[PDB]
């Protein structure tokens, strides 16, 4: 089961959607076929897609790979307001506008996991099946607010950690080799002490000064997400973990709503800051979800496990999708 | 029959897609279903065919408006060989390969007519339907070269005042106000003398410094043509005329061929360069092909018939393309 054909990028087709006058979103484009939008999660890049983007287009679907808000090539507007789920999602909408899609699958990613979950719940319209890759939905409850919630289990203490301007941003900006580096990596070869990182003093500090090479990355591939971040750096990527208290209210005008659209819940049992367990009752909210889940796969599920996301990808698309 | 929806700038979808180092093509994307390419012709840009364009999405089409190379957003290399048939023709079919299209409806315009119909003689497993307006399909002959053909009818001098490198090209770029504003018109305003363009030592040497606004468009209208000719100029746009040894001997390596697959050929009327007549005997080399005219309408068939075309082109493509 060697690794799948991947992307270059000079031989990529490099679309670009102005949604507001400061906001363009760029993402690349290859496929015919029933429009399939992906979108990454923190701090990764449409290129986190290449196994499953050429491999999409050919099972017959479009495949609009996004380079969302904040990453790369798209804007990135320095103010954090402008990277709360509601401006995001409808900036989504307003994309599939100025290209004149009625519809698209949503398939997103860790942060753009839960993106695609919002786009789902309050865009249906616009949604034609969604799916997530390890972000589990979860329905913001009224009685409890994300205080005493990220406060609750351990390994969020490095979001409170995120949450100050600029602190995890001179550390994340500091080696953008090593970020990434130590970053991308299986399971079995982490580094990072996702255990108290503010009593640490950052997120890498714990850490070698020159980690190796993960078995799922090359040099060149590591290089790529290191002139990408050279742009915009990552006050944009950073400051989707600072709304949360605008994500939750907002969050809380649907209560009682559902999901009824075709939905494939994707959990990679590795993965220790999203665990599989969190999307346990997820079959509630969705009385149309699907399941899914791969061995052996940690975090960066696109890039350590290939194969197997796009077996189950293809296979999901073609019965629930494709219609 | 008021004018159609048209398309505004920044509110469409920029693609590039570089097919060579130092060649990159420009287009706007809008839609959804099969592949249609719009090429225009010489010399437009992508923007003539904002009258088809949400048409052509509207009735269930992806529209692919390609900005051809030499023309606005996309590269302009200064060497006339870049411009020759053979080339820009491999570089459409490149622009399928980084996109992922197998097929691709060609609806192409006056250059882009000539550019279409040759994408159809040598490369059909490429072209879903392809479909000319103004251009005819005259398949080259062995025994004349372009030298007393050109030369046979009085017309055509003007592309002989056109080979010299330069010469046009001061004229054209002189005044874009008045040059656009000069060309783009119906039959019943015309302004240009192509009888003895040579002789008159130039293309607007008979003509007023300041023309009208011509019924068929706006002052903005004309001014985007302005600023979008302001980057490459017209070195580029005017070399496609400069390649006419190559185009013929390239030409003459299919002799024998016919375009096999579901053509449309588009006359008007009032065009005085590619007269309704060229394409008397078309229906010979190909056995597959539908006609289309449109009355009272110029040379600039998008602007001066918008409703007319999106009528004929719709009608077509979901009997013939779509399948
Ligand atoms: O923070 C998230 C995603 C959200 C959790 C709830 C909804 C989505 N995951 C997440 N936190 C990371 C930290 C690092 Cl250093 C690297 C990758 C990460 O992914
Ligand atoms: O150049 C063509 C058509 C091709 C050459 C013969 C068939 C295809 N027509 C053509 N020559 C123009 C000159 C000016 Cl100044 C303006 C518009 C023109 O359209």
């Amino acid at each position: 089961a060697p690794l799948p054909t991947s992307c270059n990028p000079s031989d990529m087709s490099h679309g670009y959607v102005t949604v507001k006058p400061r906001v363009r979103l760029h993402f690349v484009e290859l496929g015919s076929g029933p429009a399939v939008c992906l979108c990454h999660g923190f701090p990764e890049s449409w290129y986190s897609w290449r196994y499953q983007i050429p491999a999409l287009a050919q099972a017959g679907y479009r495949v609009l790979a996004m380079d969302m808000k904040g990453y790369g090539e798209s804007s990135a507007p320095p103010e954090i307001e402008e990277y709360c789920m509601e401006v995001l999602c409808k900036e989504m909408v307003t994309f599939l506008d100025k290209l004149g899609l009625s519809q698209a699958v949503f398939i997103g990613h860790d942060w753009g996991g839960m993106l695609v979950w919002y786009m789902a719940l309050f865009y249906p319209e616009r949604v034609r099946a969604v799916a997530s890759l390890n972000t589990p939905f979860i329905p913001a409850n009224p009685n409890m607010s994300p205080l005493e919630s990220i406060k609750a289990n351990p390994v969020f203490d490095y979001q409170l950690y995120f949450q100050e301007p600029g602190v995890a941003e001179a550390e994340l900006e500091q080696n953008l080799s090593r970020t990434f580096k130590s970053l991308f990596r299986a399971s079995d070869e982490s580094v990072l002490s996702m255990h108290k990182v503010c009593e640490a003093g950052g997120l890498f500090v714990n850490s070698p000064e020159e980690p190796s090479l993960s078995r799922m990355v090359t040099e060149e591939e590591i290089q790529f997400y290191v002139q990408q971040f050279k742009k915009s750096g990552f006050r944009g990527p950073l400051n989707w973990y600072r709304n949360m208290e605008r994500n939750w209210k907002w969050a809380c005008k649907s209560l009682g709503r559902k999901i009824l659209i075709p939905a494939l819940m994707v959990t990679a049992e590795k993965d220790f800051v999203l665990v599989p367990q969190m999307s346990q009752h997820m079959e509630d909210w969705i009385p149309h979800l699907k399941r899914g889940h791969i061995e052996d796969c940690g975090h960066w599920t696109q890039m350590d496990k290939p194969t197997e996301v796009n077996q189950i990808l293809i296979k999901w698309l073609d019965s629930d999708a494709r219609n």
